[PDB]
């Protein structure tokens, strides 16, 4: 059964709630972004109509088949109507076609869903500006004030100099990214431009890539592994075994690898800054694990709340225990006090 926090009262829809089989009372599914907890159930069989952007639209009918008569792709930041109610659909700021959605119920109150999101000051200039919010559905994944990372900027700095600096070293190096979803395709990206290679890749990943309109893509990646020296494999083969296996298979076009693991939060964030990260090495194998997050921080979270001023704040992450719930809900309080609301 789909659980309270995914509802949104007074109306008919529901959020990112696909694995609770038909939904009583639902008429329209919303999906914040194509990462599988919350896609969780979709596929060719799902006949209820899905609402989300235009890139998670891209996904839906080519990664999972559903098919297009189902599919409502919004354009963002523009008032529409769905089933007789106005909503908008944001920039999240977490991977691409990731929203948050404006509900103006019809009763008054104003309902902010923020799906997964990384917040930002530049959230403070878009149509949130204009009125009031009633209740924020908030996604508290790291709400603890021990959750500190850098910017997404110096971490993409520190991989193009790390990447950069090893190849011109040696012109046989192989630099290799894991990836398990979609998300965070700037480090990716961003070495093999320093590198002047494109990123090389299997069919299905670059598939997923084709559906998010970026740029000049056709420009960035490639199924011919053998021309590029940027390789992208699945995450769990990042590690010394399956990375030794990996240079194998490039036919001594290679003697190094230098690996790097995009995480969220590790506990290495509370003694290490960015400048002084270094790899684990075995051998001619290097392995970097480096901050980059599509999540907010603690402090980020705090002053987006701060800046919004809901009169009511629901959880969406961290809600199965008493411990995580109680802790989330004195932040709140906190929060509340300090800024005067
Ligand atoms: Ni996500």
């Amino acid at each position: 059964t789909c659980p309270f926090y995914k509802k949104i009262p007074g109306t008919g829809f529901t959020v990112d709630a696909f694995q609770y089989g038909v939904v009583e009372g639902c008429t329209a599914y919303f999906l914040t972004h194509f990462h599988s907890d919350h896609y969780a159930g979709l596929s060719k069989h799902f006949t209820f109509p899905v609402y989300c952007s235009e890139i998670t639209g891209n996904l839906l009918k080519n990664k999972l088949h559903v098919q297009e008569q189902y599919i409502h792709p919004l354009p963002l930041d523009t008032e529409c109507i769905v089933n007789g109610v106005k909503v908008v659909l944001l920039d999240a700021n977490h991977c691409p076609g990731a929203v948050m959605i404006l509900f103006y119920l019809p009763n008054g109150t104003v309902i902010l869903h923020t799906g997964d999101f990384r917040a930002d000051p530049s959230m403070e200039r878009s149509l949130l500006a204009d009125q009031k919010v009633h209740m924020l559905y908030l996604d508290t994944t790291y709400c603890s004030p021990e959750y500190t990372f850098p910017s997404q900027q110096e971490v993409i700095r520190f991989a193009i100099n790390t990447a950069f600096e090893a190849v011109t070293l040696n012109p046989h190096a192989l630099v290799v990214c894991g990836t398990y979803s979609i998300g965070k395709e700037k480090v990716f990206l961003a070495i093999a431009d320093v590198l002047g290679s494109k990123v090389g890749m299997s069919q299905e990943k670059y598939k997923t890539l084709q559906c998010l309109n970026i740029p000049e893509i056709n420009s960035l990646i490639t199924t011919d592994m053998c021309s590029s020296l940027v390789h992208l494999l699945p995450m769990m083969q990042i590690n010394f075994k399956g990375l030794q296996s990996h240079l194998k298979k490039c036919g001594g076009k290679y003697n190094q690898i230098l690996a790097f693991r995009p995480t969220g939060w590790t506990h290495s964030n509370k003694f290490t800054r960015i400048a002084d990260v270094i790899p684990q090495t075995k051998g001619n194998i290097s392995i970097y694990g480096i901050p980059y997050s599509e999540h907010s921080s603690y402090l980020e979270m705090k002053r987006f709340v701060q800046w919004l001023k809901p009169q009511k704040i629901i959880p969406t992450v961290n809600v199965g225990t008493w411990k995580s719930r109680s802790t989330m809900e004195k932040y709140f309080r906190e929060w509340k006090l300090e800024a005067g609301y």
